[PDB]
């Protein structure tokens, strides 16, 4: 139901690459379309294992979560197959700096897509402003393509304890990337000064120019308890009734 022909698409150029496979920007000659493809490396993890991450991404529907289009599976090199983002990586796109309403739209949006999946009973476990993706219309979008230190909460780090409140934290940290114009986080702290800084109770100092306001919510996404931590749908009404 989800597989594609293979010759319904066109590789056109090396997005990234990894250890499991790499991926593409393709064009999809039915639809006049371009996507992007992600391939499996033959013998680095099974077929079946490779297709639980198209698995999960059929159930999941949202306006900014990365769509699936579908799946080339009759033979290697195993393909699925997503939606193209013309302005790819937020952190890239940030990285060229707007208006703080519009990095408002975009946060909000990010929280939207983790909302649905909070909703579904799915974790992300790798929020991070390289993972979401930019299209047209300001549009933002969560994917997972795929330590890292500087982005997981306390728990996660001492316990292994990954929960959709480390998400939180990771969205807090985001909320930080997006206010900076994509800075790396912790400016100068190594790993090691990161974990026991942050156990002390130290947390980022407010960006130059971030409101208050958003300042504030940053600081929820990182109370030292998860329990006490924001839900996602709580961090979109938060992020939606923030004016000026
Ligand atoms: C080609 C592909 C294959 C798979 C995915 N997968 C996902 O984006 C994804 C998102 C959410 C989940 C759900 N979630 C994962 C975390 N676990 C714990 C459970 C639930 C799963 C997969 C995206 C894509 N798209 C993709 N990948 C890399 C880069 C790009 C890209 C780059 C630049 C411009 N446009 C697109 N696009």
């Amino acid at each position: 139901k989800w597989e594609i022909p293979r010759s319904e698409i066109t590789l056109e150029r090396k997005l990234g690459s990894g250890q499991f496979g790499e991926v593409y920007e393709g064009k999809w000659r039915n639809y006049n379309i371009e996507v992007a493809v992600k391939t499996l490396k033959e013998g680095t993890m099974s077929v079946e294992e490779f297709l639980q991450e198209a698995q999960i991404m059929k159930k999941l529907k949202h306006p900014n979560l990365v769509q699936l289009y579908g799946v080339c599976t009759k033979e290697p090199p195993i393909y699925i197959i997503t939606e193209y983002m013309s302005h790819g990586s937020l952190l890239d796109y940030l990285r060229d700096c707007v208006n703080a309403q519009a990095l408002l739209d975009m946060a909000a949006q990010v929280a939207s897509g983790m909302a649905y999946l909070e909703s579904q009973n799915f974790i992300h476990r790798d929020l991070a402003a390289r993972n979401c993706l930019v299209g047209e219309n300001n549009v933002v979008k969560v994917a997972d393509f795929g330590f890292p230190i500087k982005w997981t909460a306390p728990e996660a780090i001492s316990y292994n304890r990954f929960s959709i409140k480390s998400d939180v934290w990771a969205f807090g940290i985001l909320l930080w990337e997006i206010f900076t114009y994509g800075q790396v986080p912790y400016p100068g702290m190594s790993g090691s000064e990161v974990i026991e800084q942050v156990e002390r109770g130290y947390r980022m100092p407010r960006p130059q120019g971030c409101p208050e306001e958003i300042y504030e919510l940053m600081l929820q996404c990182w109370n030292k308890s998860p329990e006490e931590r924001p839900t996602f749908a709580e961090t979109l009404h938060a992020l939606e009734t923030m004016f000026l």
